């Protein structure tokens, strides 16, 4: 127990990816195109390859829900190009999502641990 | 390492439910209608409620893939009713699926443990 939120199966890829993107913004390291390559490089060891569309999708929802905003700066040696940094518009809302996602994760952990002990 | 199989995200509900149904058949306790109620009663503590359609679906696929078969017996005090027990048609194939599912589960475990250590 803690604050409810705890019912369901596991977590969706999109919800998984949003969590990492929130933390990456806290560390000042969520840059636009550059993101899919840093996200895939993060899970290569475990064998997870983030889906191209789930990545682009999670990001737009974080923008459209008003948690992130984008800092754009025109690239000097390139017409029609811009460096994109992501920052918080609503850090409290981001802080909520992270809180609510720990409860999903601890339940996932217990579910997988249950399945492993019951079946083998 | 062990025998490969190890790439992807987590596991689907259907694949999760098939594992439990394989083990339940090993213990001579997979009875037809009775199943959804025993499957839900198994995860109430953790907060997982098996979807009605995922259950009926996993079961038909286990039948149609040729891993299970059904032993039917007519109920004596009921016309058009029958007791249904499930048994293996192909235990080696069932034994394979279980082998292949342990590799998915151990990867899930490591993925959730990663997410928990990185983000909090």
């Amino acid at each position: 127990e803690e604050k409810r939120s705890s019912t369901g199966f596991l977590v969706k890829q999109r919800a998984f990816l949003k969590l990492y993107m929130i933390t990456m913004t806290e560390q000042e390291r969520l840059y636009g195109l550059k993101l899919l390559e840093v996200l895939r490089s993060e899970f290569k060891e475990i064998g997870f390859k983030p889906n191209h569309t789930e990545v682009y999708r999670s990001l737009h929802e974080l923008l459209d829900d008003g948690i992130l905003k984008q800092i754009k700066v025109k690239k000097e040696g390139a017409k029609l190009q811009e460096v994109v940094l992501y920052q918080f518009k609503d850090y409290e809302a981001a802080k909520l999502y992270k809180k609510q996602l720990k409860v999903e994760l601890d339940r996932c952990k217990k579910l997988i641990e249950k399945a492993l002990s019951d079946n083998f």
